[PDB]
């Protein structure tokens, strides 16, 4: 619907950085573009999540968990086997970064869930996806 102009277009493009963790760095860019087509070419690699006249939402994701996740690394499940990452102890006094999936902890191996209950003290990327592949392995 957007047109190609000569007079610039102030696009507020939200650039997400999606990490494996679940955390995503939200960036806000406002750029003037003359040709929206050049703008599209610019972020062609990014995943266009939505666009409206004035604001565009793109995400670019990596196979890394984020630099902050190597300081945090806390994967926390809620009692419903909620696969969410948290900053620090996964408790209601903390906030869920996202929400991936839910699984039965009763069907979990007991000490697996317990680790997830207090939160993993540290995770590297492959260790994250290891525990995550283990989580999805229940999937209920």
């Amino acid at each position: 619907a957007e047109v190609e102009h000569y007079e610039p277009l102030q696009v507020h493009v939200q650039l997400e950085k999606v990490y494996l963790d679940g955390d995503v760095s939200i960036e806000h860019k406002h750029e003037k573009v003359f040709s929206m087509d050049d703008f599209w070419a610019a972020y062609a690699g990014w995943t266009l999540v939505e666009q409206k006249k004035g604001y565009v939402l793109f995400r670019k994701q990596m196979d890394d968990i984020s630099p902050l996740s190597k300081v945090n690394g806390y994967i926390g499940v809620s009692d419903n086997g909620v696969i969410s990452t948290f900053h620090g102890r996964p408790e209601p006094a903390s906030e869920p970064i996202q929400s991936f999936f839910q699984i039965d902890l009763e069907r979990l191996e007991s000490h697996m869930q317990k680790n997830l209950l207090k939160g993993i003290p540290f995770r590297t990327k492959a260790e994250f996806e290891d525990v995550i592949e283990h989580m999805k392995t229940y999937s209920g």
